[PDB]
């Protein structure tokens, strides 16, 4: 009978891990017999979900942060212009304002 | 040994996962034993993996497409200004030129 625990404590375990646990221990990780061998897949497991979860995260904040160095110059430039070309001006800051939203509702959605 | 070979074929089946196989089955899926449980366990995990995958094509496509009006907007605008304020539109066409470069790196690293 007491074999038959580990076998119910690394069923759970998994289940932790898949509900988004990622900081869940895995058990019998010590183990070396077959058992052991099945904790060490699970350790696997939550290994790939964890990083996948990261690459995501760093993603979204990579890309707002090149994309603020260009947008910030083109709004500079805008400025500079004279009045005589201001209607083209307008344009460009219709579509930087655009840009900036999209961005802005992204974060907002995703935790 | 006949209860041996099923525990090697669960671990087995969880490193092929673990290892970028996301349509590796699960075997012993059917079983409602203790073993069974098992198996189930290990197919959950399979299916955290798969969702994590599709969150992250489906994300890059979506923003690098609504992307493209804004830039597209900007190039024409720029092109029509007079050549009083040329110096001025050269630095909007280069900005552009860098967001488009960012865009072709993230793909070209995983296409």
């Amino acid at each position: 009978s007491t074999i038959t625990r580990p076998i119910i404590e690394l069923s759970n375990t998994a289940d932790k891990i898949a509900e988004g646990n990622l900081e869940a221990e895995v058990p019998h990780q010590n183990r070396a017999d077959e058992i052991g061998i099945l904790a060490k897949s699970i350790e696997r497991l939550r290994r790939s979900l964890k990083q996948l979860a990261d690459d995501r995260t760093l993603l979204m904040a990579g890309v707002s942060h090149d994309l603020r160095t260009p947008l910030t110059r083109i709004r500079l430039a805008t400025e500079m212009m004279s009045e005589q070309d201001g209607y083209l001006a307008e344009s460009i800051n219709k579509d930087i304002e655009e840009c900036n939203a999209i961005i802005e509702q992204f974060i907002d959605y995703l935790r």
